[PDB]
């Protein structure tokens, strides 16, 4: 499957420059802009809206909804508007929260995992009901949700960390645990993963021996193989992605906004 490029950019009540980020990764050669679903963060679809108001190319994704925040018919409606009014330039993610925080603010029950993946697994089941016309991605790493993604996903997002980095051997089982549950679906489902780290460097080998510090747990040759991870020149870079997508499916990448500008290259080789 083509490569689909995105940026997770966080649009923070009381900073003005939200369009102007909006407008840099466009012109920077991004397919998507991702943004997430917290409190203290702005309302995103509102702030979807604000991008397309000033780009004309990319897609506009959440990444990802905390399914305890919405009710799945007022979130149909939301997707249907935000899907008519941009001219079909909406996507939506979805998954489970994992700050109880949050719950607790907005006077939500945190309830178990159980509770927490079943509120994902009716507001999915719903919104297919309602015929929503935007996308679907579903995101995370549990038996569940894979499930999930499998039965009602448009894109499946594997997340590289539980932060702890999952390795790529780790990764290898999610995708295959997918891919089986997904059965003749599965070449329907475009698979995306959030790079966390972009690091650009002429000596990626010393890098990674530098980094056993913040992940203990791995050896080099495994930090160099975490999906998570982009290490290396933009050549290197672009060389890893072009093999991750040969291992485990992946043509739908997104990076942290922090790496905007040191991601942009990789989308000019590629």
């Amino acid at each position: 499957r083509p490569f689909r490029f995105g940026v997770n950019l966080v649009p923070t009540p009381g900073v003005s420059s939200w369009r102007e980020t909006c407008r840099t990764a466009e012109q920077s050669g991004y397919d998507v802009i991702a943004v997430p679903d917290a409190l203290g963060v702005h309302s995103p679809f509102i702030a979807m809206m604000a991008a397309a108001a000033v780009t004309e190319r990319v897609q506009l994704t959440t990444f990802v909804l905390n399914s305890a925040f919405w009710n799945p018919v007022l979130l149909a409606r939301d997707l249907l508007t935000a899907h008519e009014l941009t001219g079909g330039r909406v996507e939506a993610g979805l998954g489970t929260g994992y700050v109880r925080a949050e719950f607790e603010t907005a006077g939500l029950d945190w309830g178990t995992a159980g509770t927490r993946v079943t509120r994902l697994a009716d507001t999915l089941a719903a919104l297919r009901t309602l015929a929503v016309p935007t996308p679907l991605m579903v995101g995370g790493n549990g038996d569940r949700v894979l499930g999930l993604a499998a039965e009602h996903a448009d894109t499946v997002s594997f997340s590289g960390a539980t932060l702890r980095m999952i390795t790529a051997e780790a990764m290898d089982e999610r995708v295959a645990f997918f891919a089986e549950r997904a059965g003749e679906r599965d070449s329907q489902v475009e698979r995306n993963t959030l790079v966390q780290s972009v690091i650009a460097t002429d000596d990626r080998a010393a890098t990674a021996k530098a980094m056993r510090s913040r992940m203990p747990y791995l050896t080099a040759e495994q930090i160099l193989q975490l999906p998570t991870l982009l290490i290396g020149t933009p050549a290197q870079m672009a060389e890893t992605l072009l093999e991750r997508r040969e291992r485990f499916g992946f043509s739908y990448v997104c990076v942290q906004e922090r790496y905007l500008a040191a991601f942009a290259p990789v989308i000019g080789l590629l």
